[PDB]
DNA sequence: CCTGCCAGGTAAGTATCTCTGCCCCGACACAGCCTCATACGCCTCACTCTTTACACACACGG
């Protein structure tokens, strides 16, 4: 298996992949986001995650 | 060492085509005009099942 598989096993089993886990600056940038790139209501959130990490 | 007539069987006959050279040809190019007929080709449009993404919802379980 090439290094490509053997990374995707890993990943779509990795766990560190996401944090699971929410903190009060992480609450603060999506506000933030949401605010900027809000439309009304149905934010897009693919377009928000791209500004975050994990 | 030859030679032949007669009975039986058979048989007629009538009545009721595939090449093969060979002269005397059509159809090729190609010229402008010209009108309508025929063919091709290509992109734009349609659509249709089958996923594809993505916000949202809703148990679920102990």
């Amino acid at each position: 298996r090439s290094a490509f598989q053997c990374l995707q096993k890993f990943q779509q089993h990795n766990k560190a992949l996401k944090r699971k886990e929410w903190t009060e600056e992480e609450d603060r940038m999506l506000t933030q986001l949401v605010q900027e790139m809000r439309v009304g209501s149905h934010i897009p959130y693919r377009r928000i995650v791209y500004y975050m990490e994990g």
